[PDB]
């Protein structure tokens, strides 16, 4: 009985992160065998040129970043693959989309070339977008000092999402994200359980393809 | 006057690095301004990566290392686009069709899929094809000791180059490698002259767009 591949994506500050580590705690307090994932994986030797380049200590041509994004993606995905098969879900803070949506964001590059390195990856049951006003963003704390957080380079982003989500291969559901952190959990905690049980059903699907 | 892009592929031994070398002595001899380049570059970080992977000092899931090589090549389209525009030819020992043909050459991994992180690179203004028969090329030396270095594998490569000698919108040229050093350079540095007068006149176009 496999695990269900459950993303998390979602606008800056709207709690990507802080809800995927309560979901895994909560699936794993309620019996469920789950497990945290997120990209980029800083800890890779890839994930060190993408940690480097986002913290603006190093620059790096647009197109060969964006595939070493995509490649941290597909180094994970024999692990992914494996811990899915054997039933341990998945909850991943980031995925292919962020990909598009951020390399999308920037001048000359269609959606379509964004997408192709990551077609054919694990596809998840689940993706949840969570949705949150500016305003309420900005009470949540100021901008980072990495790359890509500030807000004309997000709303660029924002729009390669809500293109994405025109995707109906895809199991979208929209989170609004600004309520109480354990509010939003709850929405989150059972939409997962909904998709938990159904994943077991049909085999694990192929990205964009 | 913008300088010519020109690209050596050929089979296992066909002399592609002998011959690049050779060019840009030769062009450089009659007046042109040219240099060398190759793919892999294994000079950059991402250059390291490959030369460890090809080396067998280490393995890299086969999806990643694709998109590496891919993201060395565009690391260098700065340069590339500098170089050419200054009128100077670049000569380039293997490109994207070897990433292709190489990754294209392993199990499940569609033409189509190969191709697209190549997209949009500089479109060589000349695509010179080295071939010669397998006997002749075990006369030339053993197999390496680096991934890929075995005849079933560069076989199965061999039938992915073919397919993409038949895209038209490239300026492919094959050329007889099983003759000397001297004349295969002599048929390669006329075709070469040939491709420099005309790429002034064309701009640099886009691969596989
Ligand atoms: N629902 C929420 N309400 C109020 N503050 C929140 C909420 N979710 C997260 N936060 C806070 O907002 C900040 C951004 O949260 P984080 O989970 O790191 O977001 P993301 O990963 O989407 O950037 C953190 O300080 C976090 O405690
Ligand atoms: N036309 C040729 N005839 C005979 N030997 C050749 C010829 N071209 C190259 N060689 C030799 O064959 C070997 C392979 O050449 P190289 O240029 O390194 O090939 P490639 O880069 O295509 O693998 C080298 O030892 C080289 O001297
Ligand atoms: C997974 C992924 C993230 N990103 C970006 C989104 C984020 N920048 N912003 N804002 C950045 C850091 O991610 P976190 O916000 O999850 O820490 O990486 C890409 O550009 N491409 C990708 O493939
Ligand atoms: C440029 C490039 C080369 N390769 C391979 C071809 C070669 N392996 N063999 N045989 C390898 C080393 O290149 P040289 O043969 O040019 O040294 O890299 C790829 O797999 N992908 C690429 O994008
Ligand atoms: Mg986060
Ligand atoms: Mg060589
Ligand atoms: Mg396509």
């Amino acid at each position: 009985r496999r695990g269900a591949l459950i993303v998390l994506e979602g606008v800056d500050r709207a709690g990507k992160s802080t809800q995927s580590r309560k979901l895994v705690e909560a699936l794993c307090a309620a019996g469920h065998r789950a497990e945290l994932l997120r990209f980029p994986e800083r800890s890779t030797e890839i994930g060190k040129l993408l940690s480097s380049y986002l913290q603006k200590k190093s620059d790096v041509e647009d197109h060969s970043v964006h595939l070493l994004f995509s490649a941290n993606r597909w180094e994970q995905v024999p692990l992914i693959k494996e811990k899915l098969s054997q039933g341990v879900t998945l909850v991943v803070d980031r995925y292919a989309f962020s990909g598009v949506a951020f390399t999308g964001a920037k001048e000359n590059f269609s959606l379509d070339w964004c997408k192709q390195p990551d077609v054919g990856l694990p596809k998840p049951d689940l993706v949840l977008f969570l949705q949150l006003q500016l305003a309420d963003a900005a009470k949540r704390g100021a901008f980072g000092h990495e790359r890509y957080e500030n807000g004309a380079f997000q709303e660029r982003a924002l729009r390669c999402f809500h293109q994405l989500m025109k995707d109906t291969t895809l199991n979208w559901k929209m989170v609004d994200a600004s309520k109480s952190i354990e509010a939003v959990h709850e929405d989150i905690r059972v939409l997962s359980e909904d998709a938990i049980a159904t994943a077991t059903e049909k085999p694990l699907g192929e990205l964009w393809k």
